[PDB]
DNA sequence: GCATCCGTGAGTCGAGGAAGCACAATTTAACACTTTTGTCAAG
DNA sequence: CTTGACAAAAGTGTTAAATTGTGCTATACTGGGAGCCGTCACGGATGC
């Protein structure tokens, strides 16, 4: 079958144990001497599978005839040796070990249901509290101990042994306590020392033994080597023990009877215990615990009164119950475990839902939280404590490889050395546990068990990372191979390295078609070598494929006829040529490849600025489709000659450039006279004798006898336009003088220039008639003009005649530019004779502002603000007489030129060459007040250049800290709307959008007409909402907005006829994960109506992204669209009111304050001192409109105004920045964006649901919710319009799997492993993570089962049924 | 409301690759022999 | 198709090296060592 859906879940360790195919036992991974592996290592082939296919590790098996048998003496295995990769093992773990995602990803799933904080869950998960299980009647200070109590580990061991201290006597002292005496706190046990806690005194070591003999206090000394073994006060018989040592020698006996006293105890121990004296043999022994009433010897003559470790002293013949409680309080996530185990989540659902209902908001915040928890794992089916890990999984082998490297040395992975270091731990906790060791040894192993399973799934989330010995580089750990740039998700599935693809450097190819490159031969040789090798097969070149591969090796053995079978085996096919970085789509393009001689690659001239390609040493990568689909694709939706408009704004982006533009303006400017220029005349025959005396040039403009005219008008009138052009040819006049022609029927007056442009652009498509409507004769061809004649020519003739006159246009530029006589020259930076008059006024103007400034007139800021305004105003005037200067003086001048037509330059860069330099800022953002007053024609002083190069060094470091933001910004916009696609026809929805065609203008007060690009951008290729009627026009429902229809409309708005139009857009589109064509418009890239299956949410982004590194960074620029998109609270944010109503200033020198006033209500306003009020008194103000200026809060005005209102603000506040740096982007593309930030709601009134209140989920789903529900007579769900940024839209989509690939991918995997989620394979990344066809373009379901059949066929089939 | 803390994020191709010993237990190697296998000429 | 010599071609069985695993030292020894350090954004969570 087809894989669907991918779900994610917990694992329990039941299932853990059904993957593995056995258990990893050792931390060897093979033998050091013979290099294979090791038995019950961690590349054990009992475990993982074979080495080589089809044999064992024994080698007694060694085909596939034994294929799925298990050799009995070795237990390999006989199959491939694949599934080495695919074959999982396991470690089981001593003790449990808490799973790191569910514990430190912030909140933590495991302190969510059982309610502890962080720190109390790593104080008991890494064994520094207990955690009481069962208090077992235990009182801790005088309160009873309860269950989930935190102890500390005094706390714990007072409750569970007992209260007991030792006070060292000091040497030769004799205590005033005698053996077994109960003391209180305070007492003084010895002469000097004193107890601090009351209980039975026993001496520790008592250094002499007096006896008493009767006839006699004889004495003997205590060794510490030496113990005695009798009690005090005891009656001893001549001959028995007293104190026993290692050497009989130095034993002590009794040489009579009397009575044994002991003194000077070493020490003096005071234990919290009852003492319970005994004759017969007592039922208990040591180390057990009793409670009251519990027979302790003499068959019940003896009872204990009181809990506590009972321990029997045989000198004394007593019993003593340490008062202690046989609590139960673990650590560790044994702990955890036990009390993830013991949840009720039914329970704790309803004691949650009942919270739910508390008056305070903090408590159903908290209480929200907690049951989504308790939710997700009684959907999902999953259980609580398969959080903590019982066995943990070992990866395949294969995956985390030990290879000998070529130089025979080692090369391993680091997931085997975290993998050692967690056995190892493992096995020893094994042997302590074996051995009985202490609770502070089990403790140790226990807390490095868990902290090696903590490195394994992440390192360096918990404490200092875990690094190889010799080195700090941190161990990659499993966490790491999935999250990151340099992670499994964007390093290998997200994109790939790819076969048949190669590279090298570009080199300009003018003879190419639009649709050609040029391939070398050597690449092309490579790239398509399995091709070649068969037509070297099909031909007589080689005998099979093996030896036409073997030819092929040796260069000198590629015989002549193999260059010869190359062209035969790319005729037809097309290449991809690939730019780094790909901004938009147009960084690839499919091209019909031509093999050159050389080893560079040749590209088209007019496809460089698609590619942002120069020829200063760029390179591209080349691609080769292979299928019949991937050249189909390519050839037709691919090619470099079928996509002349941009995407993103619908103009021409294939047309003429820096040459091409040169040339062809050259051609058609005319020529200016000067010498006649003004005389006045009777006839024409005075007119053209003067001309022949030398008193009037040929172009100088005239009036012959009531009319306007030049000589050359008159003198030449050539009757069409070849005759006209061998004039020219035989020098008679230039293609740049105003001559008269016939043309067309008409006598025109124009230069054979301006003729001969017409005849190229009439020839290019072939249409003398269509031709003459294109073109604008009477002005010269700069890059406005030639633009407009690609985009007219498209609308008119489309994609071939277009791309024909393009080349016609590259060929014809390339050729007059050539013979032009274009140079530049040191002269060429004209200076205008006004620069020296403008600079002397400034220096008397400045020596003027300091005259004033010595008198006090002003103080220091106001003298630097009038400098800068003094030089601000004096660069302006020179780059107008620079430019003055020029048109009338050098009108051909190639600076002037360049700059004029488009080709290359702008004012700003010609002044500094012909002018001044102007102002410079310092590094901290001031200007200098000494301008630079010198051009670099003239050159710039040693001090002008270097205070020159603060601004140069900061433009330098601004745009390389803008590639980061503008790159991370296109992925942020990429990832939450490439799910965006054109699904069906119509969403049948009657919302709509309205266009407002005016802008109200504040400093004047009024409503003005907005920008012809403004009105464009949101306009053109749109669907009419509504029927409109303007200027005796019908644009009837459901029409597509042309150009022309744009225009009509922004002349209908002159002539006040209409302010709005409605429109369809994404932002009202009914239509579920996309829109549909009627809401989207036009594929701005045809001009036509936009094709259902088109991902017009990756377009959007790449349109929004790529101009991203021309806005300036230095709330305003790259910056503020990148708050924007993040929705994000601005710091210096207007006041808007948030009720409509009349205004009432109340300002005074204490503070100031702004009343909105209404009928009723009045809402108060303290807005600061330096606030800049756009409303004085007297304003009805309404709902969100603002009161200060600023950047308005989107997420207030959202509350105030609404859905709509904040979805307008966004689309005309982003467009703002676009437009401010000449950017021409459609709205659609920020609509389709901002359509994905408001995707989401939160339920106010969870109504006859299941719906927690403040929880929030998607519009489209209550919607859904609400009406299914009104359809059975329930009360629906009452929800609140949401608005969040890219980012966070983006991680909260319902697929996971392009959630976990975008960033935070711990979190997104936690949650949704939890809730079990389920991907449905929607979107664009998900399809491309697993390789399927993505639902778009030809994957998507509208075209992909398309059937094409021949008439025969389909007649044989329909006769060979009916 | 609020600071303060931690955690996550920050463009794309390319080119650069320090015990020592004792002894027991296990494994590897080198014989030995018999037992197939592969040829041979026939027949 | 056999039919008997033949000869390596291979395998089975001991044996002895060669390798590997493991236990054991008895004056008295009793709590580590390396960072050190120029960014800025955001949430989101808690200390209250
Ligand atoms: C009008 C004329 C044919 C008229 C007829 O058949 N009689 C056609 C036939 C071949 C055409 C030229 C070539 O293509 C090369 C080149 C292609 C560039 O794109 C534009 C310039 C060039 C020089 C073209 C000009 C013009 O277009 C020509 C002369
Ligand atoms: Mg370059
Ligand atoms: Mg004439
Ligand atoms: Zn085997
Ligand atoms: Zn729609």
């Amino acid at each position: 079958k087809e894989v669907r859906k991918v779900r994610i879940a917990l694992a329990s360790p039941e299932k853990i144990r059904s993957w593995s195919y056995g258990e990893v036992e050792k931390p060897e991974t093979i033998n050091y001497r013979t290099l294979k592996p090791e038995r019950d290592g961690l590349f054990d082939e009992r475990i993982f599978g074979p080495i080589k296919d089809y044999e064992c590790a024994c080698g007694k098996y060694k085909r596939q005839r034994f294929e799925g048998k298990v050799c009995e003496r070795c237990g390999v295995e006989v199959t491939k040796s694949i599934v080495r990769r695919y074959r999982m093992g396991h470690i089981e773990l001593a003790t449990p070990a808490a799973h790191i995602w569910f514990v430190k990803d912030v909140p933590s799933k495991i302190g969510t249901l059982l309610d502890l904080s962080a720190t109390e869950l790593e104080q008991v998960l890494y064994f520094s509290k207990y955690i009481v299980l069962d208090p077992k009647g235990a009182i801790l200070n005088g309160v009873p101990v309860e269950k989930r109590q935190l102890l500390t580990d005094e706390e714990y061991r007072e409750l569970r042994y007992g209260k007991q201290e030792t006070y060292p006597l000091p040497p030769g002292v004799d205590a005033l306590v005698k053996d077994g005496e109960e003391v209180v706190k305070g007492q003084e046990l010895a002469p000097g020392v004193v107890s601090r806690l009351d209980g039975v005194a026993l001496y520790r070591f008592p250094r002499r033994v007096r006896v008493e003999y009767v006839k006699e206090p004889k004495d003997y000394r205590v060794q510490p080597h030496m113990n005695v073994v009798v009690p005090e006060g005891a009656r001893v018989e001549a001959g028995d023990k007293i104190v026993a040592a290692i050497d009989p020698e130095e034993e002590v006996i009794a040489e009579a009877e009397g009575v044994v006293h002991l003194h000077e105890p070493a020490s003096i121990l005071v234990v919290k215990a009852r003492v319970y004296p005994f004759e017969d043999d007592v039922e208990v022994s040591t180390g057990d615990r009793v409670a009251p009433g519990d027979v302790l010897a003499d068959g019940g003559k003896v009872k204990s009164d009181v809990y506590g470790r009972v321990e029997v002293d045989l000198v004394r013949n007593v019993v003593r119950v340490v008062e202690s409680y046989d609590i139960d309080a673990r650590m560790g996530a044994e702990a955890i475990q036990q009390l993830l185990k013991e949840l009720d989540l039914e329970a704790l659902e309803k004691e949650l839902l009942e919270e739910m209902k508390h008056p305070s908001r903090a408590r159903r915040a908290k209480a929200r939280k907690r049951l989504e928890v308790v939710r997700a794992f009684l959907d999902s089916g999953n259980r609580p404590e398969w959080m903590i890990l019982e066995a943990v999984p070992v990866l395949p082998p294969d995956l985390r490889p030990m290879v000998q490297v070529d130089g025979g040395r080692f090369a391993t992975s680091d997931l085997n050395d975290l993998y050692r270091r967690l056995i190892n731990r493992n096995n020893r906790l094994k042997k302590l546990l074996a051995q009985g060791a202490p609770e502070i040894i089990i403790r140790n192993e226990k807390r490095m068990l868990q902290e090696a399973v903590d490195a394994l799934l992440d390192n360096g989330r918990r404490g200092a990372p875990v690094t190889n010995p010799g080195s700090d580089r941190p161990l990659r750990s499993l966490t790491d191979i999935l999250s990151g740039k340099q992670g499994r998700f964007r390093q290998n599935l997200l994109g790939k390295r790819v076969d048949y693809s190669g590279r090298s450097v570009i080199v300009v190819g003018p003879q190419l078609k639009l649709h050609q490159c040029g391939l070398p031969k050597r690449m092309a040789l490579e790239l398509f070598k399995p091709f070649l090798l068969k037509k070297m097969e099909e031909k007589g070149i080689a005998p099979n494929v093996k030896a036409a591969r073997r030819m092929l090796e040796r260069q000198r053995d590629i015989k002549d006829e193999v260059w010869d079978a190359l062209e035969e085996v790319i005729h037809g096919k097309v290449v991809l040529l690939n730019r780094a970085p790909t901004l938009h789509r147009l960084g690839i393009q499919a091209f019909q490849p031509v093999l050159v001689e050389g080893q560079s690659i040749q590209l088209h001239p007019l496809v460089c600025e698609a590619f942002n390609a120069d020829f200063d040493g760029d390179q591209m990568a080349v691609h080769v489709p292979l299928s019949s689909f991937a050249q189909a694709e390519a050839r037709i939706q691919m090619l470099s000659a079928h996509n002349l408009l941009s995407p993103a704004s619908g103009e021409p982006l294939a047309k003429p450039s820096r040459d091409i533009i040169l040339g062809l303006y050259y051609i058609t400017q005319v020529r200016k006279e000067k010498k006649g220029a003004g005389l006045e005349f009777a006839t024409p025959e005075e007119a053209l004798a003067a001309h022949e005396r030398g008193e009037v040039a040929l172009n100088a403009p005239i009036k012959v006898a009531g009319r306007e005219t030049s000589v050359g008008r008159l003198k030449y009138v050539f009757a069409n336009p070849d005759e006209a052009l061998l004039a020219v040819a035989h020098g008679i006049v230039d293609l740049q003088d105003v001559v008269t022609v016939r043309y067309m029927g008409k006598r025109l007056e124009t230069s054979p220039g301006r003729i001969l442009f017409a005849r190229i652009v009439a020839e290019a498509v072939e249409d003398e008639k269509v031709a003459w409507e294109l073109i604008q004769l009477d002005v010269p061809q700069e890059k406005n003009s030639l633009k407009d004649l690609v985009y007219q020519a498209f609308l008119r003739l489309g994609m071939e005649k277009t791309a024909r006159l393009l080349d016609a246009l590259k060929y014809y530029g390339f050729t007059f530019s050539t013979t032009s006589g274009i140079t530049i020259g040191i002269d060429d930076a004209v200076i205008p004779e006004e620069k020296k008059q403008y600079l002397e006024e400034a220096d008397r103007k400045l020596l003027q502002i300091e005259q004033a400034y010595e008198m006090g007139f002003l103080t220091d800021r106001e003298r630097y603000d009038q400098i800068l305004q003094l030089w601000t105003e004096t660069t302006e005037k020179v780059t107008q007489a620079v430019f003055k200067n020029f048109e009338e003086n050098y009108p051909f001048n190639p600076l002037y030129v360049m700059a004029q037509s488009g080709a290359r330059g702008n004012p700003q860069q010609i002044r500094q060459l012909c002018g001044l330099r102007g102002l410079m800022q310092k590094p901290s953002g001031e200007t200098f007040e000494v301008p630079v007053r010198s051009s670099f024609r003239e050159g710039l002083t040693v001090l002008e250049y270097f205070i020159s190069s603060h601004g140069a060094r900061k433009g330098g470091a601004d745009t390389a800290l803008r590639t980061a933001d503008s790159g991370y910004l296109t992925r942020k916009l990429v990832d939450v709307t490439h799910e965006i696609v054109v699904r069906e026809a119509d969403c049948g929805t009657t919302n709509y959008i309205s266009v407002p065609l005016f802008q109200p203008d504040e400093v004047t007060r009024s409503l003005r007409l907005r920008k012809r690009a403004d009105i464009e951008a949101g306009l053109y290729g749109r669907v009419l909402a509504r029927e409109v009627e303007v200027l005796g026009v019908r644009l009837e429902e459901g029409r597509y907005l042309s150009m022309d229809d744009v225009h009509l409309l922004i002349k209908a708005a002159e002539a006040g006829e209409i302010q709005e139009v409605p429109v369809r857009s994404p932002l009202t589109c009914q239509t579920r994960y996309g829109v549909c064509q009627k809401c989207y418009g036009y594929d701005l890239s045809m001009a036509r109506p936009v094709s259902i299956g088109e991902a017009v949410g990756i377009v959007a982004a790449q349109s929004i992204g790529e101009p991203g590194t021309q806005l300036t960074m230095r709330t305003q620029g790259l910056p503020r669209v990148i708050e924007l998109f993040e929705a994000r609270r601005p710091k210096a944010k207007a006041v808007i009111s948030e009720i409509d109503g009349v205004v009432r200033i109340e300002e005074t020198e204490e503070k100031l304050s702004v009343f909105v006033e209404s009928e009723g209500f009045s809402k108060e306003y303290k807005l600061p001192k330096e606030a800049r009020l756009l409303v004085k008194d007297g304003d009805y103000v309404e709902a969100g409109q603002p009161l200060t200026r600023g950047a308005i809060d989107p997420h207030q005005l959202l509350e105030a105004k609404g859905p709509e209102a904040v979805e307008r603000y966004l689309v005309e506040e982003i467009q703002k920045v676009y437009r401010a740096q000449g950017v021409k982007l459609h709205d659609k593309h920020i609509e389709i964006v901002v359509r994905q930030m408001m995707k989401y709601v939160e339920v106010t009134d969870p109504g006859d649901s299941r719906l927690l209140e403040g929880q929030v989920l998607e519009k489209w789903d209550v919607e859904a919710l609400n009406e299914r529900l009104i359809a059975e007579g329930k009360t629906p769900v009452a929800w609140k319009p949401l608005l969040m940024g890219v980012t966070k839209s983006a991680l909260s989509t319902k697929s996971w799997l392009s959630a976990a690939s975008f960033q935070n991918t711990t979190h997104v995997l936690t949650e949704a492993a939890i809730a079990g989620k389920k991907d449905e394979l929607i979107g664009l990344k998900e399809n491309v993570i697993l390789g399927r066809l993505i639902p778009a373009g030809t994957g998507s379901d509208f075209v992909r089962f398309t059937q094409v059949v021949d008439q025969k066929t389909l007649k044989a089939i329909e006769e060979a049924r009916k």
